[PDB]
């Protein structure tokens, strides 16, 4: 067994599957196990399963380890790959979710599978201005930021998870740099422990790679036609994926009678390899985008309020092609903040941006929902912006107005690279990352940084956040337009509560209050409450008491 | 590795935790591993849990593995156990589900864990007549009957999970004789894989069970006073309960006084063991229960229909002191036969009313049953107020489905290990299944079953009891339904007047850019605006929550 000093605590890490590992903090201890099939997988593409054991809680970690290890795989590795976490003790002081992102970080560092690691991954909190190393869960209830980090060998950051009080840039960025030191301590942990248990790395029978003979006839082919497409501005969403498809049809069935031998999915990556470097060559040597937006520019934004007169709160925010729709409604308190976002993953991600500004003794449930209307990059962010004006359109006292936008990147390997402000799918697709980043005009509040590449530098990182704030300060001044404060008052259909004290009307088994709710539509709960969605349901509910 | 031949397939077993196992049908293979701790549990029970790989399904899977194999722990094991299942491959034909309740019998089996198995686990489906045994994917959809039943040895059932398309009771009762049967082929490859491994099992620290003494002691200082409670016909449920109480506080205290070396847990446990031999031993020598009824006496049964106004459909199911709400909600469809019922619990009184819903319904049918008192199987109420919910709301529902809960009290000779005497009794109350041996909920129609769920409690009963347990509910069911149809006992002909509307609405290529908008806007603002729900098909389906919404509905369309 290793050790790893994160401040306070420890972290001890050993072995058992092609892998196995057990990661203890205190005594909470979770044991990962990896296995990968030799045999390639007939999907032509990685398939990567991690499954957490702790439920909302399990998906989202899982992810979270998933995102840890995935970009430090070969390319072409088309090999069924399974990663177990299994918790073994939970002392309820030291949370197991950043154990298991190690925990699978060890396996694969230890098993037979080919994976380009080690990772360290700590959460990073702010307890009373105290930047603290893997908070425990007393911790976490008085911290103002949840940050967890992934890092790879020399600084590189592999996966950002973040959400945050509104704290400032500076100690969020600060934070960050914290965290990226302590996971590049555990790396030692980690390769210290792969010499003494002594690992030995399978040869794969085919990392599934199109060979460059049909990569360099494909650019020949398809380089002048698509180059044409990608610096023609005219193109819209849609009509570009059509374009480059078109060329996709004529080239291939010219490649299949250049290299008979060779496999129809070799065709058709060997296309996506030259259309992928054609898109990023023209942002790296001409400093432009697809759509003639340079690297800074966003997308055109609109957004309307009150659209829809009967709900409680309305608002469509318009970002480029990215168009969402997002309403309130108000709920009975009776089903930490009573506060819910409902995508139409992206719904938590908007959620965890506008929690921190959400108040805390609202006298209702509520919940936002986001309709998405048309897609086209990053529309959880979208959300955020949206949900922040339906918020104030409804009359709810939120503490500021939330915005956010994704950064991506374009790099030539790192020798150079070109941070994108508000991405398209396309530049998600055909690049880096995808930088979701939100928070107020002074603070932020949400990050969710999707790295491909086998890691990225700090200062690519701190760029990133700083780019985003001048995105962040440009929507905000567009939003304030449309509404800058909430509503004074709540529409006039608005819900209302009551109180109602009863001289010892429950009924047999509450047969009495099932029929009320029933047929009035209001919701009655204890010094009974009764909350009624309208205020006629309401005095039918007055009503129905009088009888009683 | 050991093979054991089924009918229509073969499925091997193998070894890897204090005990692991492999269990392979085709090309779906399922991983089980067995952990117990060796140092006792804080708690008074017996911390088991099972956590199976793939979610509902998870869930029920779950369950279905843990009442296979938690009647066969020793009593007083409070140590902490995990059975963790993972699955290795889905061939998408064999279902793993059944494979992974073998591997917890396998793995518990080849451990150090005390546990008297080992158990076999087969599914039992009906296609075209045929009794399968452990369908396919393809097969179980053309199956009349889902049964899962889990077998202990001398076959002897622990398990019986069971949904069926309202099958005859002898094929119902012939499907389980045909389980059980493989169930026991099954222990043998388990019982020859013990031999080939070799497996010495662990003598655990203590098994928390109170002493013969203390249990002696407790019982002549309750006994009779707890057979007055107990043939005190006056009793209800609290009245009963709080009788039994103001005798436990007297008996542990002198209890604690006689025995002050005698852990508290050890002082509460004695007092239950007395409290259950008395409650049983009265069942057993005079044929009477503690509320005077008979073995086969249902508790009086009332219900009604109609009686909330604005809801489509509406029921209310009393069962002594069993007494569930019931209503029936339409619903738009894009919101197999398209029907929910919402209470675990649910998914029994789902699979009960389900071969009975129709198809090709025009709205999505949701149940929901509310428990206002629960003295005893309120899922098996679920399913009574569900039928007449859905009678009342006009649902055209083939038959009116029943259900039923059967308890059981046995005694065992001691020098042998088999049940001496048992009397099973009918619709038990809380108190019957508590210091009962089984909890029998099965429903169906007059003329079949639909769904059962067996909680035995024992460490299996044999076939018989579970012959004349499904024989003694048919006999429940139909005084059951002969109530119920006194009530009502056909699905309205029309639906309630102001019922949900679905109606079609063409719009022209020219008029459709403006209708949908851009993105749908314009379509998502009618939803909010009239409380309508629009899809497409030039064509659009409209569903409105009322005959109003609709008319507002279609004039926002005709201004287009």
């Amino acid at each position: 067994a290793v050790a790893v000093d994160l401040g306070n605590r420890k972290l001890e890490i050993s072995s058992g599957a092609d892998g196995s590992a057990v990661v203890q903090s205190g005594d909470t201890a979770v044991m990962v196990t990896a296995v990968s099939k030799t045999k390639p997988s007939p999907s032509q593409f990685m398939p990567l399963v991690v499954d957490y054991r702790q439920s909302d809680k399990e998906i989202l970690t899982s992810r979270i380890i998933d995102r840890s290890i995935r970009p430090l795989f070969p390319a072409g590795y088309f090999y069924d790959t399974q990663v177990l976490c299994n918790l073994l003790a939970v002392d309820g002081v030291n949370e197991p979710d950043v154990l298991a992102i190690n925990g699978a970080s060890v396996a694969l560092s230890l098993s037979d599978i080919p994976w380009n690691g080690p990772v360290g991954a700590v959460r990073i909190g702010i307890i009373d201005g105290e930047y603290v190393v893997n908070p425990t869960r007393k911790e976490m209830s008085s911290s103002t930021l949840n940050l967890v980090v992934a890092g790879a060998p020399k600084s590189q950051i592999v996966m950002l998870e973040a959400s945050a009080e509104n704290i400032l840039q500076q100690d969020f960025c600060h934070a960050i740099k914290v965290g990226v030191k302590y996971t590049q301590q555990i790396i030692q942990g980690i390769q210290q422990l792969v010499k003494e248990t002594g690992v030995t790395k399978r040869t794969p029978q085919k990392l599934f790679t199109p060979s460059p003979e049909i990569v360099k006839y494909t650019h020949k082919l398809a380089m002048e036609r698509l180059y044409a497409v990608f610096t023609d501005y005219e193109h819209d969403k849609v009509s570009r994926d059509e374009a480059v498809n078109k060329i996709r049809l004529d080239t291939e069935e010219q490649l299949k009678e250049k290299f008979p031998e060779a496999d129809p999915y070799e065709i058709i990556e060997s296309f996506n390899v030259v259309a992928k470097e054609v898109f990023r060559s023209i942002v790296l040597n001409e400093y432009k985008r697809c759509d003639g937006r340079d690297l800074t520019s966003l997308r055109n934004v609109s957004c309307e309020v009150d659209m829809f007169k009967t709900l409680h709160g309305s608002a469509l925010f318009q970002r480029g092609q990215t168009q969402v729709l997002c309403t309130v409604t108000f709920d009975s308190l009776e089903s930490d903040k009573n506060f819910m976002l409902h995508y139409e993953g992206h719904g938590a991600l908007a959620e965890k941006a506008l929690y921190p500004v959400i108040p805390r003794d609202f006298p209702f449930t509520i919940r936002v929902t986001s309709e998405v209307l048309e897609s086209n990059g990053s529309s959880s962010m979208a959300s955020a912006c949206g949900g922040s004006l339906a918020l104030m359109d409804s009359g709810v006292p939120i503490s500021s107005a939330v915005a956010g936008v994704a950064i991506g990147l374009v790099t030539k390997t790192i020798e150079d690279y070109r941070l994108l402000t508000d991405i398209l799918g396309i530049e998600d697709y055909n690049g880096d990352m995808d930088f979701k980043i939100a928070g107020t005009n002074k603070g932020i509040t949400a990050l969710q940084a999707d790295i491909k590449l086998p890691g990225i530098p700090i200062k690519i990182v701190m760029e990133a956040i700083q780019q985003a704030s001048v995105a962040k300060k440009e929507i905000l001044q567009i939003m304030n337009k449309t509404i800058s404060k909430p509503r004074a008052s709540r529409k006039e259909n608005g819900p209302v509560v009551e109180t109602v004290q009863v001289p010892l009307f429950v009924g047999p088994g509450g047969y009495n209050l099932k029929k009320l709710q029933a047929e009035t539509g209001v919701t009655i709960s204890q010094t009974f409450s009764v909350f009624a969605p309208t205020p006629s349901a309401m005095h039918e509910a007055r009503d129905f008491i009088t009888e009683i």
